[PDB]
């Protein structure tokens, strides 16, 4: 994929600049407001053992990547749907049209939504949000330390288990959004982090992110 290789040059470049090793870190100068992601995953559910991965995007919409490789999205109007077949074909339905062939998949997805509503906290419920198309989870994996979520607008998001820190990388804006342990949000242009450096926390997570993209390319 083009975007994934684009993101690999961006991440390496920023890492080979050793931004945590500057004389004085001027991280704050690296911030670009024009680079704030339009979409990120706020909540997610790993029912992969029987059904697949359900997630919530920041706009309150939800989606599932089923085990049969199919995909379904529910918009924030709570009725409008998008179904994407295994072989990539998209289509638009309402829930209330009652398609018999999708009721199971509707119900499944509805469970997911209901569940993240009562049982999970919204990651980045604060972030100031910065017109674009609504993406689906292209693919995902988890390791021992994080879960990686690869969206179809090019974006890759990473959520570390240890301490709740998260990354939203966009290869189009060539920008990274870091979410620290206090749920504070900041967006950076990767090349300005090269120039003005950054703290040891963000640098070490960007060093990790690059390995995860090496994992995505290897499995794509």
């Amino acid at each position: 994929d083009c975007h994934l290789s684009d993101m690999l040059q961006q991440l390496h470049s920023v890492n080979a600049s050793k931004p945590s090793e500057r004389g004085l870190v001027r991280q704050e100068e690296a911030e670009d407001p024009a680079c704030i992601p339009i979409f990120w995953v706020s909540k997610w559910v790993d029912y992969s053992d029987k059904y697949g991965l359900g997630y919530q995007l920041c706009d309150n919409s939800v989606g599932v990547l089923f085990n049969d490789s199919t995909r379904l999205i529910l918009y924030n109007d709570g009725d409008s749907l998008q179904y994407i077949e295994r072989d990539g074909t998209e289509s638009y339905l309402t829930v209330s049209s009652h398609p018999n062939s999708l009721m199971k998949k509707i119900t499944l997805l509805k469970y997911f939504r209901n569940y993240m509503s009562e049982h999970l906290l919204k990651a980045g419920a604060n972030i100031t949000p910065r017109l674009a198309r609504l993406p689906y989870l292209r693919t995902w994996f988890r390791t021992r330390s994080a879960i990686i979520l690869h969206l179809s607008n090019g974006s890759v998001q990473i959520n570390f288990f240890q301490d709740h820190t998260k990354l939203i990388l966009c290869p189009l804006m060539a920008a990274v959004t870091y979410i620290d342990e206090k749920r504070d949000f900041r967006t950076y242009r990767l090349s300005l982090l090269e120039e003005y450096g950054c703290c040891k926390e963000l640098a070490s997570r960007l060093r990790y992110a690059r390995t995860m993209v090496d994992k995505l390319l290897s499995s794509r």
